[PDB]
């Protein structure tokens, strides 16, 4: 008979030895936040349907109009209708509400606060004064325990430990004044080293972002995106997703550096800034790194977004996992030939960047992230082709032969042997989906060992 | 399946609440936690404060002594301070216990100024007329939009003024954050000819348009409820007042960018227990609280008004009312004999009742009493009742995203024939 699904065993059959799973060499430096597509002026402007070279996201968002005025949900995509398409990016503008310009990477602005003592709930609650009482609790078992419950309750799917490896850590920051108020935000942003020095508390000045040497931990999140709604990338569904994941990440990161604040420590929270979150989550076990790039999840392929949280509290680190990932890439290359711009690469991993977006000294497989961002005016969304795509997306593809647990190959035959209907169809609660939502319990016994 | 359940139990359309001729709207400063009479309590010093401030001194009493509650040890004090620093942070997205004060802080009235709508303001999608007027295809819309933001239970109602507040609790609009305890006023809320809601200087105006309330059930985890009156019953009461924010504030911005207006409210501007009712979540209760099929009284509510054309719910009637008459167990078990074991009637206890509908009159103060006493939110009523069904145990154990419990998740899958 069917032995049924345990994402608990499957994660303590793959787990590893202690170490970061990460191969580098001599050439790896860290890596300016300024470099990424996103930012750097090279990749920063994209022309419109209409030529004209804008910012990426303006252009981008003259192909969302464009699509709403001709009853499309995406790229040569018809809507059941104009409302339809309306529908489809009100939900995606609307996800993005508890999130600053699309990342929320400037460290220490708005909501990504270095210390909570300016904060409403701070301000309210500092008569008890659990963020000036020394910690109660210094047992890293105990703490990791705690810690990855209250993780749980502010939304985390998945959540793992790793000691902090500042090779990760961004060089600079892309920030803006602290003097510059939102409305100016997108024209006023500047770089800003991240220093790290002996000083007690995380503190920024003038010159740095300054991190402890204390800060001896990361905690990282997987906040898990809806599958029926990735499918449809590169439409507007795949874009509502992923938004609304992005404001349930600022929660999280709030919520978390809160509990650990009260618990008396300190806690740096930072969504998409402060550094690379996909090397952080492979290095706290929440997956392996794959060919498209991002960390492949056993429980939601790369279907899932990170963010992280840097702390001082003793933890104990959780070990890298290794499932397959890598030699499943090695042959699979559904991603690459299914990406709409030939951004992701067919050839081996290499340690050589391909372009000024690639951090040069890690052996990865390199792809043109420029090539990538540049169908996104084209399409009006945020794609996610690779991430529909990917057989470890489906929520299908473990089984287990009476003595362990193991990929099923079918999935991976190439070739395999709509909107109004994802409006239509099953959701629940997050978009959670109660046939897996199993695969996330956890017991005592699964945070800490 | 819960989906049969609720259409076995449907009733016909029409509010279920019983009034009379007497009632009369309600100003929200005479809830218990706001009104003069029963706002200051004493410490366990004899120091009489602000209840929340008291209620505060005794959670630090707790924690030295290495106490969860009232007369409740923890396994260590690391343990009774864990306790309080997750409730504190659950907190970390509502402002003053509950977001009552009406277009302040997250409380918008007005997408206009939010980092949000400001980065979208390209797109137009708040300025240009709805590209869909159909309730049929609305309802199904923003109802599949406030299950992504985070409702556990949705259901739609037209808007009854009777359990709007007459006059809000709220600060003036130029008061910063650090002085809004000791300036908070009252104002009134109006209805008039206008074709967005607006605040002015002396009223808040909520369009005669504003036809129809949603209204979201937020669950609470039951494993930390059942630790009542203790620490971990506050810290998922906590959290989930945090996502009712997050839900508000999303539900707002998506019917804002369909074009139309959204008006949220979490704690403030009506009585959410009377609104979850007349939308279909549940009946109301002996306790007092909104009785639901998936989680009892279990669920906290949010709720958001609108003129976006929608398809009401109809009202449930799964037996509540027959089953409150004889069980009576939250009366019993309630430590300041605050619930009746009474028959309903349509004249309050006191002050802090509305008088003029059929319920169960609670004596508000005494509940409110306890809470400084065991420093915490209480919540024996909802933990006791049996529609619901150490504090080691609970940080050791079961637990998964947001608190929910995927032994029940599936009772609140939805498609689109449950949507309308
Ligand atoms: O990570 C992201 C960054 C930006 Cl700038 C956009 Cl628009 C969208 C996504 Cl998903
Ligand atoms: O509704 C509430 C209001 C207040 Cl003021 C507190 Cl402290 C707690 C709860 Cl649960
Ligand atoms: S689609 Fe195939 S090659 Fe690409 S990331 Fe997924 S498994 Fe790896
Ligand atoms: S997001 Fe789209 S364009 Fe970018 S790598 Fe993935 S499939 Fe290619
Ligand atoms: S919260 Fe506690 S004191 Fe208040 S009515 Fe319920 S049982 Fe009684
Ligand atoms: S405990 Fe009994 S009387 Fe009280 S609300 Fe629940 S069912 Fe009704």
């Amino acid at each position: 008979a069917e032995k049924e699904k345990n994402a608990a065993e499957i994660r303590q059959q793959f787990a590893m030895t202690a170490g970061s799973p990460i191969i580098v060499n001599d050439k790896l430096e860290r890596y300016a936040e300024v470099r990424t597509a996103f930012t750097h002026p090279t990749s920063f402007f994209k022309p419109n349907y209409k030529g004209e070279v804008k910012p990426w996201f303006l252009s981008a968002y003259d192909e969302k109009v464009r699509q709403i005025e001709n009853g499309e949900n995406g790229p040569k995509m018809k809507a059941k209708n104009v409302g339809e398409a309306r529908a489809g990016r009100a939900l995606e503008a609307a996800g993005w509400t508890l999130d600053i310009n699309y990342g929320n990477i400037y460290p220490n602005r708005f909501f990504m606060l270095w210390s909570g003592e300016t904060m409403t709930n701070t301000q309210l609650w500092a008569p008890v004064g659990l963020d000036r009482r020394p910690p109660d609790t210094t047992d890293p078992v105990e703490l990791t325990n705690y810690v990855k419950f209250a993780a749980r309750m502010a939304g985390a799917d998945l959540v793992g430990v790793a000691r902090l490896n500042r090779n990760w850590v961004y060089s600079e920051a892309v920030t803006i004044p602290a003097d510059v108020p939102y409305e100016q935000s997108l024209h006023k942003e500047i770089e800003k080293p991240i220093v790290f020095k002996d000083v007690p508390l995380p503190i920024e000045t003038d010159d740095e972002l300054i991190i402890p040497n204390t800060c001896e931990n990361v905690i990282v999140a997987g906040i898990a995106m809806n599958r029926e709604m990735m499918q449809t990338a590169p439409n507007s569904m795949a874009c509502a997703t992923t938004a609304f994941c992005y404001s349930r990440m600022c929660m999280f990161d709030m919520w978390l550096c809160q509990f650990i604040r009260y618990m008396g420590y300190y806690a740096i929270p930072s969504c998409n800034g402060v550094g690379q979150s996909v090397a952080f989550a492979v290095e706290a076990g929440l997956g392996q790194a794959s060919r498209m790039g991002a960390c492949i999840t056993p429980e939601f392929g790369p279907n899932v977004r990170l963010t992280k949280v840097f702390t001082n509290m003793p933890l104990v680190p959780d070990k890298p996992i290794d499932f397959g990932v890598t030699e499943f890439c090695e042959t699979c290359k559904k991603c690459a030939r299914e990406c709409p711009s030939k951004a992701i690469t067919e050839g081996p991993r290499t340690f050589e960047g391909r372009s000024i977006h690639n951090q040069s000294g890690k052996l990865q497989w390199q792809n043109d992230y420029n090539k990538c961002l540049g169908y996104w005016p084209e399409s009006g969304g945020y794609c996610g082709v690779c991430v529909a795509v990917c057989p470890f997306t489906k929520g299908n593809i473990w089984i287990h032969d009476g003595v362990e647990w193991l990929i099923d190959n079918t999935r991976f035959l190439d070739p395999l042997m709509n909107i109004t209907e994802v409006w239509d169809g099953k959701i629940n609660t997050y978009g959670l989906d109660a046939d897996h939502f199993r695969d996330t319990v956890s017991f005592r016994k699964d945070r800490v060992k």
